[PDB]
């Protein structure tokens, strides 16, 4: 066989969830593979078939600052450390399916949140009247998969591959942050009720859910230098959008205006403290092994205060 192997630093701190992918952009399908060869086994997938659909998911992805090829593939590697870290708690199908439905989660991101698309009144917003841009990556997936020698799910039956599509299309759905605040209450209340069940499917999609926010955000649980450099991407597409919002005559939230620059660190507080803490709170109470990335969230959130006290 023809194992992929990668350089010692990268074959020993990729199974750190805290990893960064590297600058050398023509490494990362390979780091992708050498993921799927150890998460799910040499013998998941076609390597000629793999390869030819990475590459097609890669042109696909469009060159903005944050909504890019390197954010699929960070996504995909926050998957791989958890499903290697809980690797008794999931199915061959989820195992095949997450780092896929990872790779293609943002897949022909413009950039522009779901609010900008409907005052715009853009197409995409009739066609998809709620998580609309989730509903567009979801059915680029379809159009790739179905792309002729790109069926990297040609050797399961019918009713095998229509439950990976199926477990791909709610782990996308998830990504849209809008059903997060709802999905975490239900999770958290599941939790503390003794209630939640590993074996209700419905119970399981909840799960992955929030597993899928957690890899989406997992740029807030890199060492400091490294979420400090990709807080200025984000801020270029939000000022971007902002910037749009106001040629329609439309005020923008405060994190989408330019002038409110100086607000970012109170702004990364309120985020951290509403969003991110609470998802990798939750996260850590069901899977315990996912602490690092509450650690490394708890990290940066401290960072933003040193800087709030004029100390960074
Ligand atoms: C997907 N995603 C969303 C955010 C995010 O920060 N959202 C957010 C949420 C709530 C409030 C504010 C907020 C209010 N403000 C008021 C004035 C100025 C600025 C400002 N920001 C921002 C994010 N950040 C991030 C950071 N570091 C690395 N990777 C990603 N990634
Ligand atoms: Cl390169
Ligand atoms: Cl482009
Ligand atoms: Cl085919
Ligand atoms: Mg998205
Ligand atoms: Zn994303």
């Amino acid at each position: 066989l023809m194992q992929f192997t990668l350089p010692v630093r990268l074959c020993k701190e990729i199974e750190l969830f805290h990893f960064d992918i590297g600058p050398f952009e023509n490494m990362w399908p390979g780091i992708f593979v050498y993921m799927v060869h150890r998460s799910c086994g040499t013998s998941c997938f076609e390597l000629e078939k793999l390869c030819r659909f990475i590459m097609s998911v890669k042109k696909n992805y469009r060159r903005v600052p944050y909504h890019n090829w390197k954010h699929a593939v960070t996504v995909a590697h926050c998957m791989y450390a958890i499903l290697q870290n809980n690797h008794t708690l999931f199915t061959d199908l989820e195992r095949k399916g997450l780092l896929i439905a990872c790779l293609c989660h943002d897949l022909d991101h413009r950039g522009f949140s779901n609010s900008y698309l409907q005052k715009f009144d853009h197409p995409l917003a009739a066609l998809y009247s709620t998580s609309t841009m989730e509903q567009h990556h979801f059915s680029q997936t379809v159009s790739i998969l179905q792309l002729e020698g790109h069926n990297i799910f040609s050797t399961l039956s019918s009713s095998e591959y229509e439950q990976v599509l199926e477990i791909i299309r709610k782990a996308i759905i998830a990504t849209d942050l809008a059903l997060y605040f709802g999905n975490r209450k239900q999770l958290e209340e599941m939790y503390q009720t003794g209630s939640l069940n590993l074996n209700n499917q419905s119970h399981r999609d909840r799960v992955i859910g929030l597993m899928m926010t957690a890899c989406d955000l997992c740029s807030v649980t890199k060492l400091w230098p490294v979420t400090k450099l990709t807080a200025n991407d984000i801020y270029a597409e939000f000022w971007a959008e902002g910037d749009e919002m106001k040629k329609l005559g439309i005020q923008p939230i405060p994190m989408m205006d330019r002038d409110k620059k100086d607000e970012v660190p109170q702004g990364q507080l309120g985020f951290y403290n509403a969003v991110a803490i609470p998802c990798y709170t939750t996260l850590t109470q069901i899977l315990p092994p996912t602490e690092p990335l509450l650690k490394a969230c708890r990290d940066n959130l401290s960072q933003w205060e040193k800087v709030i006290r004029g100390e960074e």
